[PDB]
C-alpha cells in the first residue's frame, strides 16, 4: 500500500541515502498534519516523538493558533515534556516565541487596519463570524452554530464582547469562522478588498484568518533556525493548509500531507502519509533514520 510513504514529485520514495542534509529540526502544523481527524496524536506519532527527543531532533509547532489553544489540544504531551511549545511558531508567524518564551515575532496589526477590517465584515455580515486575537485572549461579539463549530474544534473559548470594545484592543489576527456556503465569495471580497495590507488564508475548512501581510510562518521559521544555529536546509517543514505554503516552499525539504489541496501539495517538495496514517513519524523515519 501508499498510506505510509513519502514521494517526490516524479512519484519515487525519498530514500535516506540519497539526501545528503541531516534533518536537525522539524517545523509541524498542527491541525491537519500533526493530529488526525479527532485532532489527536496518534500512538505511533507520539512513539516517534518520543524517539525524535531521545535523538536530539527539535520539533516546532507552527500554527495559525495562539499557544493557549494549543496547549488546551496537546497538554498532556506538553505536561510529560514529549511536546515543547516553547520555542514555538503560533498565530501564523505574528507569534513567535524563542525557548524563553520571548517573541522574536511580534506583529500587531495596526489599528487603522483592524477598524477597517471590522467595519468591512459588519458591512458584508461576516462580523458575527469573527474571532479576534489578542496576545493572551481571543474575543467574539455573538455565538451561532459557527462559532460553536469552532470553539469545540479551538478548545479555547473567546469571550463575548460589545462591538464597540474593539477599538480599545490591541490584535494579532482575526479568524471567520463561515458558513460553507458563503465561503468562496467571502474569501473573494476579502482577497479584493485587502490585497497589499493584510494575509488571507482559507486555514481549513470554512475558516478564513487575516494576520499582518509581512508575516508567516516560515517567518518563524528562519527566526527559530537562526537561534539554534541551524541551517535551512537542515530543517524539513510540513504541512496542509494554506497558511504552510510559505514554509513549505521555503525550505528545500517540505513534507505536503496527502490529505492536503494540490495548491498545498505543489507548493512542498514531498508528499507524504495523511494527518491520520501518522505522518510524523514516517517522516522521522525517512529524514532521521527514526
Ligand atoms: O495552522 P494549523 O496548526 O494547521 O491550525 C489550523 C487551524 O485551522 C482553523 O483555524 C481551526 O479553527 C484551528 O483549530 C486550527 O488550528
Ligand atoms: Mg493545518
Amino acid at each position: 500500500h501508499h498510506m505510509h510513504e513519502i514521494v517526490d514529485k516524479n512519484g519515487k520514495k525519498v530514500q535516506k541515502n540519497n539526501l545528503n542534509d541531516e534533518i536537525k529540526i522539524i517545523f509541524t502544523a498542527l491541525d491537519g498534519t500533526l493530529l488526525n481527524s479527532e485532532n489527536k496524536v496518534s500512538e505511533q506519532n507520539l512513539e516517534s516523538l518520543i524517539r525524535a527527543q531521545e535523538k536530539g531532533i527539535k520539533v516546532v509547532i507552527a500554527t495559525g493558533r495562539s499557544i493557549f489553544s494549543v496547549e488546551n489540544v496537546i497538554g498532556e504531551h506538553v505536561k510529560k515534556n514529549r511536546i515543547s511549545l516553547l520555542p514555538g511558531i503560533y498565530m501564523n508567524g505574528c507569534v513567535t516565541f524563542d525557548e524563553k518564551g520571548s517573541r522574536v515575532i511580534d506583529r500587531i496589526m495596526n489599528n487603522d487596519l483592524k477598524m477597517e477590517i471590522h467595519e468591512f465584515s459588519k458591512q458584508i455580515n461576516i462580523s458575527k463570524y469573527a474571532i479576534w486575537f489578542c496576545l493572551e485572549k481571543t474575543y467574539c461579539f455573538e455565538i451561532n452554530d459557527c462559532i460553536r463549530e469552532y470553539m469545540e474544534v479551538e478548545a479555547l473559548n473567546p469571550d463575548v464582547i460589545e462591538d464597540n470594545m474593539l477599538e480599545g484592543l490591541t490584535v494579532y489576527k482575526v479568524l471567520f469562522s463561515l458558513p460553507e456556503n458563503i465561503l468562496e465569495n467571502t474569501l473573494k471580497l476579502c482577497r479584493e478588498k485587502f490585497s497589499h495590507r493584510i494575509n488571507v488564508a482559507n486555514t481549513f475548512q470554512s475558516y478564513v484568518e487575516l494576520f499582518h501581510q509581512h508575516t508567516n510562518k516560515f517567518e518563524g521559521v528562519k527566526e527559530i533556525c537562526k537561534y539554534y544555529n541551524i541551517s535551512l536546509n537542515n530543517a524539513l517543514a510540513m504541512g496542509d493548509g494554506e497558511n504552510d505554503i510559505e514554509m513549505l516552499s521555503g525550505l528545500t525539504h517540505s513534507v505536503g500531507v496527502h490529505n492536503a489541496s494540490e495548491k498545498v501539495k505543489n507548493s512542498a517538495a514531498y508528499v507524504g502519509p495523511s494527518n491520520n496514517e501518522h505522518a510524523i513519524s514516517h517522516v522521522l523515519k525517512t529524514f532521521c533514520d527514526i
